[PDB]
């Protein structure tokens, strides 16, 4: 059993399906995905934080900009559905009316995915299962259903994990003004003990009723409820030992840390376990306002989860569904190429472990990444080589066998100085997809 | 912005409109105003605390004195009302059937206050708005109204500040004792995080629906709540800079200090801002019990003025009103005595700063005060002389010019020794009304 | 009596004498100043965090930068004293053969100065005094001399104020690894309930044997020691009133904040006093390196000490003595040419208080700044305008009365729409300094 | 960097040299090693905790049982050096006139070794190096020698690793009562911040001075200091990040957990990096008292150290030195058979990773560990059976290739039921040491 103590929880690490899986499926679906509606002002980390809440591009954060008078999304929904109409109004047309856990289950599963993470309750407070500690739900508003469990299910039945996205830190049904600076986050928050009492009845509600493979909680947690996360990770962990939580908690403990568009991310290895997640766009919830301009196309899809899997994370895609719960085609698509992607090339991700080295150039400017199964090295090209003469840059090897990955077909190679020199046949260059791959032993 | 700490909330000193203001209007108002009975032993610090609880001057804690079984209280209440009647009762028969709260405003800014703050909520937890955390209310019973934001209204409309008493560290709905000594404030208290939580939100209430000037808290603040100030007063400064909070929350911040009666008033120059308080006669909440005899005259509340005023504090002077909301006579005619002083006086009150000194005598026992304006000394006299030839002991000009303050005509004077010589001609003399004020330039 | 807790401390405001004295010297002296060596490499705030500590132009962080091999220090250490000659070996060099007090206090005087603040002790441990806490001292070691009681005696015999300087937060002779990024500085300290009882018993001595004006603590205060502060303050506002501290011991009180090159550098009134400290360089210690180039000439010192006023706060210029005691000509002429601004324009300055806004300019860009006095307005141009016409923009005034400062001659003015114009003779122009300074009533 | 918290501290994992190393050497060298004496009683956790302390078999607890008056080690003592003779003198008889430190470190690396830890200082508080903080250590007295220091460098020199044994919990120094029973463990202890800054500054010199690569405390952390190893850890794993420590300090972090004897001795997989030590007897310490029948034959040190190493463990095996510096025969031996059976199987030990499960056995009741290298299972018996056809129990293999070990022999074997039947040839059998080892596919 754990113990209550975090120096007892650091005993429990990583589970292995974690840190094999590679790529997992977030959803961020609630009722701000009625309106879905952000001005893609740019990707956080790019954007100065002195605007990024008057123009946020996250459409999850849809009732904070209509707090903000006069901000874009109150423009624009005083226009659309008038200044009598209260964003918890949303919850009543929610309706999913079009939702198919299954073809949800369907689709992460062909995307290659392993494990599949739904917010259970995002900032606005609103829950997608029927707690018995709000009525603020999807069992009695809207969906009239318990969109959770429901798709727990499906996603069980498709062989993939499940886990729960939480927001702890956050919850606008406990706060009237806005966050306008990121200063604000260090005081307009929940702030009482009661409700530092439900977010930890909510996270136990989530273990007893679903037993996630995951809680990921978001924005840190109540200070005042901090001390109860020992008891919640040690109940968790004793029921579920090859259960997770991520770094969102503000305690001593974590499985694996986090990185959001290009905040924390890592430029090397980092030396821990962590995951990488982003939205197929700018935002998280559905935003109509996107175009393919703002969304990654499917090669950089690939380019950006060989990254991450190279440095040994994870990536956590997110995918924005519509109010009546279906998925938009240019996500649906980028989903797809992917998966064709993953199909051809997964045995050089799903089950690798980092090498000596994360990353490499050729003399031309073609960045590449590693990745290794043993003995056997995975050499990922982001792109494919023009010419049949390919020169690594600072870079030899002992191996004395290189073959072209998704042919076996053994490659003439040689040390050549600092450098590493193969001859990859047009032929080859031709077969491959997104990325040439290269396999040395 | 202010941070949530106290190193950073300290930034923040009294506001400028405060300082200046000099005279305000405290208002204790609830259902104890119903039954208006105490009976009127003397002053806070001259009655010993051995009897005090069980012959308490203050109506407004006619229910703590209800429940002191065989208390004058206890006899009188089973007499009127009979022992099948609890306190409780009274907020039905709280109607306020004369309340018109722009005549209360015109008479506070007739009396010379420049601000007013109304009781939201005193000791027995009675609510005088619409909040939304408990029904024992205002708008829910008695008066089916809101009190507190329609007063806002009124004082706002006539020029004036408006701030907010409430009872933090006390309420009789989350006890069953009553205090019987000052030893018994030290367990009898609600004592709950549940009671922590409501006083937060009732303050976070009262700052969202009406920005008070000033967050005037009573009794100490629940010790489970202390944290919750750093982000409260940073919530309260950061949406009205110019608000301000009491010293009564038992926190590292304040803006100004606080004196009741004879407790913890100030002798000489205190060394930073501070506020009396008090009421006409002995209690705050509106006793019917008490005759002339037990209030103070328009001379005395002149002269308690002008002391608090040279020794840099500000009055805030208590008015009892009825339960049908008209206030006492004996009370009006003091507030317009003070008005009418404070018409002819004023200049040498509002906005003015302390001296070297705030005070002296004259040889034959007629206490003085100070104020000034930078160049210009007021020397307020407390009476008015009846020889033309007045000595100031220990005192010495390097003014060179005094004039008599009403009528602006110099006047003759000299340093003889460790004293100060004036003539003021009896036409003058005569021409003040409660003080003989001098100016010195 | 002030007591042991923050909430009694927070009675204690900066007094009067500080608020109205404007400029302080700083002095910055110690073994350090015998090396007297480092890159001038830039301003802090300007130079990037990531090479900063690698090329300190700070030539008082001499022995961290020596710990950093291969450091720029590092080599000229080596190749001047040689690689055997450790740090502490300076201090039997630090003879100050040739310092002479009261010619120093002489010098701030002429300078203009109300206020000296000596280092008597800095990061590297060294103590300017006859402590009884450490071997590692002024009296034991190089001028056999308590220096700071020394300086002290003089700089008060020329009637000006004396603080002390005392480094709380480092002490280079409790940690043998050097300071690389800012980082280090969370966890490179002292670190031990020794060196907190250490801390805490050299300030009291400071206090017992000086009763110092100001006590100046730098990098904050140990964690372990942060309790004491209240029994510190205490006992030290208890000795001496019109004493004063500043903001950098990380607890709740301080009497002023302060700002250093450009960090927290005000851009309008702040709402609190504070202090602006810099060297008359880009180092605190004496660096032989800097040239008039790394230097701010008269011209900019006025200009400085202007801005820093206008905006409520209080100059504190730093001047670095060699090791032998005495000031470098550099220095000593341009303290000298700001005194010689002072005593013309001191009236504009010592003594005055913020005006509604700090800052104006005129329609050609020559920026403006406001003091006041009660009634009398002081506007200060940085810069003495070319032609007679003078166009303030966004100002209106009052007054009726505008006068040259220098002569006191009335000129004419008016408003014209949201701006003032003025006509300034060219004979008074050609008689200002490097300041038109005018006067409004 | 690594930061000064559990959480950012928590990054830090197991180095891979430690994890794959799998065996190193401890040893307990002192002045307790002089007498050299206990009863061998038994193993820590077979003997009741009612008699332990009074009869105990650490010789290196001497001190501690010769305070205990009355107890076969206070006996002893007054018949051998006499009562009037001080535990302290020892340190003026331990002289290691035939100390080689290089002979030392070649038997280490000649026994299989990996790493090399001493005591630095044990419960006692003599210091086996020359530390600044007190004048009990071998550098002042004993020796006149840095013994950590000298062992150490020839660790290295042998190409070892080398850490560090500190008694942070104990030190007979600050108490002057004995241990009698583990509940006296809870009050009698050092308990001072003296000792708190002392255990601080102690490790951090042995940090600065010899950067180990593992820092084993003992006994627990101060609990006045417990928070210094926030900073103490992250200045270590600044300075080596391939550096660890050990879970005996009552705080979050620990690289890997320890076992001592029975004590929290694993029966299964435990799921983190843990390591087992023990003596060669039952003593660390040098105990003349041990005899062969008090030691683990190199059979038995053979079957531990599989055992340990099948379930992810590293053996810290004990050595305890004379006071002259030589090692014991008995010891000595029973290191170098050891080494043998290294020499021989060290493939299947150093590297390895733990397999699905760590265990087996035979029909007729051979013990079965398992290891693994990638795709390479390795089948260690613990003992070597006599017949040739071997039946494991509950065990089936999918490799389609089973060899033996030492020549790599492919042999026969079929899955028959949940059980394993394999064919080895007497010749083979015969060829193996002390264990048959079988190598699957
Ligand atoms: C996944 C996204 N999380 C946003 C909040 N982000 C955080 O709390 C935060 C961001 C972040 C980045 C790196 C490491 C830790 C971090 O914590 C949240 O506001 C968005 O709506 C969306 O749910
Ligand atoms: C204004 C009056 N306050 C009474 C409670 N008084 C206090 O908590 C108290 C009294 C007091 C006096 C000096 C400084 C601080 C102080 O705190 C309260 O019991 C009365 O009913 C009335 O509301
Ligand atoms: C006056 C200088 N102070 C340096 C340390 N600075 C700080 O700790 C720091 C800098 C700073 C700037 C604005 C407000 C607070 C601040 O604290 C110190 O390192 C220099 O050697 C010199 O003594
Ligand atoms: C290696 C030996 N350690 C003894 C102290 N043991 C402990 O504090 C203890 C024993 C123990 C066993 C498993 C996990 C943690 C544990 O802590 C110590 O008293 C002996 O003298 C010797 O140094």
């Amino acid at each position: 059993r754990y113990k209550p103590d975090w120096e007892s929880l650091r005993e429990h690490t990583v589970p292995k399906w974690f840190d094999k899986a590679k790529f997992g499926i977030f959803i961020h679906w609630g009722i701000y995905s009625v309106p879905g509606w952000a001005t893609p002002t740019g990707e956080l980390g790019k954007v100065p934080m002195d605007a990024w809440f008057f123009q946020n591009p996250y459409a999850e954060w849809y009732e904070n900009s209509l707090r903000i008078k006069e901000s874009p999304t109150w423009e624009y929904h005083v226009k659309t559905y008038g200044e009598n109409f209260e964003y918890e109004k949303f919850a009543d047309l929610f309706t999913a009316e079009k939702w198919d856990p299954q073809e949800w289950a369907d689709l992460f599963k062909k995307a290659g995915a392993k494990y599949v993470i739904p917010t259970t309750k995002h900032h606005d407070g609103f829950c997608l299962w029927g707690t018995k500690y709000t009525d603020f739900n999807s069992v009695k508003r809207g969906p009239k259903r318990d969109l959770v469990g429901d798709l727990a299910k499906a996603v069980r039945e498709a062989g993939l994990r499940f886990g729960v996205y939480y927001s702890g830190g956050l919850d606008w049904r406990f706060t009237t003004e806005p966050i306008r600076y990121p200063e604000d986050l260090s005081y307009i928050r929940p702030n009482t003990y009661e409700y530092a009492d439900y977010a930890y009845k909510q996270v136990m509600e989530l273990v007893d009723l679903y037993l996630p493979d995951v809680l990921w909680n978001d924005m840190g947690w109540p200070e005042k409820g901090k001390e109860d996360l020992k008891y919640l990770f040690a109940y968790y962990y004793n029921k579920h030992p090859e259960g997770s939580v991520n770094d969102r908690w503000g305690v001593p403990h974590w499985d694996f840390k986090t990185a959001e568009y290009h905040v924390n991310y890592p430029g090397d290895l980092p030396g821990y376990k962590w995951e990488f997640t982003r939205g197929i766009g700018l935002s998280f919830g559905y935003n109509r306002n996107e175009g393919p301009e703002h969304m990654l196309s499917v090669e950089q899809l690939v380019y950006t989860l060989v990254d991450v899997v190279s440095k040994g994370g994870n990536l956590l895609l997110n995918v924005g569904p519509k109010g009546d719960g279906t998925i938009p085609d240019l996500q649906k698509e980028r989903l797809l190429g992917l998966g064709e992607w993953l199909r051809k090339y997964g045995d050089a991700i799903y089950g690798t472990s980092v090498w000596e080295r994360c990353c490499a150039k050729t003399e031309d400017g073609t960045e590449i990444r590693f990745t290794r199964k043993c003995n056997r090295i995975f050499v990922i090209f982001l792109g494919i080589p023009t010419g049949e003469k390919i020169v690594i840059e600072d870079l030899n090897l002992s191996a004395g066998t290189v073959r072209h990955f998704l042919t076996g077909e053994r490659l003439s190679f040689k040390n050549v100085g600092k450098n590493l020199e193969i001859t990859v046949p047009k032929k080859l260059l031709e077969t491959d997809s997104i990325t040439l791959v290269l396999e040395a032993v």
